[PDB]
């Protein structure tokens, strides 16, 4: 139950790595997963459903993994504070890159894509923000550009820049060099004056 | 001739504004440009090929008005320099919304625009990272992050930033706050210690 419905996932998974959903059919995820296409049919609507759930659990990962950091102060200072939330992202969605690449592509043709994306990224930004906040009322970072507005814009840098990296575009920035270069933009232009 | 073809670009153009492409017919584009379908095909082979040209043509003036900006210095501090800049792409991807909208989605179905966007941000990347030495040498910015790497994230931070504040997209930075949010994040990661 619960297991033939891990199946279909874990199969669906695999195969993003090697082609996109477009190219992957019903039949080739109940073959896979060891169930026929009926009974497929039983557990999902269709391949973009599945996807919906792949995306889904990647999204919830990073986001508890988040919650976790924020309930668990790493002893530090405040670059380091800010790498390691960067880093939540760089692996949990780096981990998961074929998820992450149909998943960001899928925002344009799937509503409830899009519209899980951006559930998220607001519930990120608005921790940026309140991080941001807590910096400023400590005396730490300047009152300098409105916080959810500079925390939106960090937010959607990561998003365009980390996905550039895991999908080797042309033009992005080595994955090996993407947290370094996050983690300065995001402190410089949180401290600076 | 050029004018039939204008007057495709422009009936193109304007029906973009209300709805996608894949809602825009050739019969759409040929009635307004007063034109049969057949001479329609004479000038192009695809809607497709339609948004291609129009896209060219934005990223071209773009392109062109940095390259009179790089001709022409406004006598300014580091920071002006750097948002008159930033300003040409938000005017001219602002003043032309619909094909930035059209031809940022069509990234993920035609090569041709994938390698048009690409082509263009990989001269811009080349173009900010060059100023950021410049910046270096003369001894206002401090050697921090490899210039490439920096002007890369910056860039693709705009792309995203932009564009998402130009949809409207939930999230995004209001409009009428994006020019100052990146002008911020670039004075502050090219010259902060
Ligand atoms: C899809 C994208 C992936 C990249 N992304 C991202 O790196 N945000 C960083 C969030 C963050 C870092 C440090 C402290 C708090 C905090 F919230 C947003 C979502
Ligand atoms: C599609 C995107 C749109 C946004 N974008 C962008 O703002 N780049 C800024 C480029 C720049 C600014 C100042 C000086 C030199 C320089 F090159 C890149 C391309």
């Amino acid at each position: 139950g619960d297991d033939r419905e891990l199946a279909i996932l874990a199969t669906a998974e695999n195969l993003l790595e090697d082609r996109p959903l477009a190219d992957i059919s019903v039949d080739d995820l109940a073959k896979g997963a060891g169930i026929s296409r009926p009974t497929f049919y039983f557990y999902f609507p269709s391949k973009e459903a599945v996807l919906l759930t792949l995306l889904d659990r990647v999204v919830n990962q990073a986001d508890m993994a988040l919650q976790t950091l924020a309930e668990n102060p790493a002893d530090t200072d405040r670059e380091n504070m800010w790498r390691t939330g960067i880093n939540v992202f760089f692996e949990t969605f780096g981990s998961h890159k074929a998820v992450t690449r149909a998943g960001q592509a899928a925002r344009a043709t799937s509503v409830e894509v899009a519209e899980l994306w951006s559930t998220f990224m607001q519930k990120w930004i608005a921790y940026t923000a309140a991080v941001i906040d807590a910096e400023r009322d400590r005396g730490a970072a300047p009152r300098t550009l409105p916080a959810h507005e500079l925390a939106t814009a960090l937010n959607l840098m990561n998003e365009r820049t980390l996905f550039a990296s895991f999908a080797g575009e042309q033009p992005s920035v080595p994955e090996a060099r993407v947290l370094d270069t996050l983690v300065h933009i995001w402190v410089t232009s949180i401290y600076g004056e």
